[PDB]
């Protein structure tokens, strides 16, 4: 381990997930300039004519394919519904991690919805949006710690136990360590 | 549901997702000024200095952070293993679609290692790197709607039973019937 200067390394220019994405939008384009868009658009009126509501990746695809027209679905949308309508279908995507599920939760709380309303919105028990909120509280190494898939969401709830100024500590044990959830409760002490 | 000109519908100017990354790259950025780097970044030598190979986040962090130095592990990777270790590090992210999964593994394979390798470095089944292999032979729409959550991965293996010139006719079956797993095996 060494200390270097940050104008002395240059960014990682392999980005596999960036590129699957371009992949998947291309060979979905190309499959639709035969049969045309999938399912609908969801859109709303916007002056002259619509703006996007729902289906960001066939909307483009679309544009690629050079298509002049795709079927859609026209609902009149608050901007606040509409905001809504984006973060729940994001909550929805089989890409979730559950830091972003637990900023999606908490955006929905801060528009006035209920965890109540947040769970029915989105199929869940109300103490599962519960539990993601408290994620929250977490230092940001610790979200990212998650995000990136070395520690577990039990990793995290124990951490949750320990007292604020003895989290990042904690963080460091389980992977210095590679400690279980079990462990990490032990940590306590 | 009607048809109209889709350059008569603008981009949606609502992108949540981008902005909780850039949200969460500022508080990270924020603590990395109060605290440093938890974790060494991992590099190797480029042109007269050297190359992230992993940490992107907490690198652009650091730079948002204002730091002149950080702490880092230099290692002499060829490109071959340090894209092998960006398809590795993506692949364990609580990130990931079982599509993007299965994407990462093709990428593997490509690079000359065995389902067996894949499994071996990932911390799963060979069965299991098999299986999400097979979702890549479904047509796009279905794959979008699996990624969309609009459908499970059950589904998706009920629709890789049915013949491809099917597929897409199933797809909107258990799309427009809203039928499950079960029903959808037919
Ligand atoms: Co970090
Ligand atoms: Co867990
Ligand atoms: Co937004
Ligand atoms: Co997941
Ligand atoms: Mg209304």
């Amino acid at each position: 381990v060494v200390r270097l200067p940050l104008a002395s390394i240059r960014p990682n220019p392999r980005q596999p997930r960036k590129r699957f994405a371009e992949e998947s939008l291309k060979e979905l384009a190309d499959s639709i300039r035969e049969k045309g868009l999938l399912q609908p658009l969801l859109v709303r009126p916007q002056g002259d004519g619509y703006e996007l509501v729902a289906g960001e990746r066939r909307y483009r695809a679309a544009l690629m394919a050079g298509l002049q027209e795709v079927p859609a679905v026209v609902k009149d949308l608050t901007d606040r519904e509409a905001l809504e309508l984006a973060l729940v279908e994001n909550l929805q995507r089989e890409d979730l991690s559950p830091v972003e599920e637990a900023r999606g939760y908490q955006a929905l709380l801060e528009m006035g919805l209920t965890q109540e309303e947040v769970a029915r919105r989105v199929g869940k028990a109300r103490s599962t949006v519960a539990n993601a909120l408290r994620l929250l509280q977490l230092p940001p190494e610790a979200l990212e710690a998650l995000e990136r898939g070395e520690i577990t969401a039990g990793h995290a709830r124990a951490l949750l136990m320990l007292e604020p100024e003895d989290r990042l500590w904690g963080l460091k044990e389980i992977l210095e360590k590679g400690l279980s959830v079990r462990q990490a409760e032990a940590l306590r002490e």
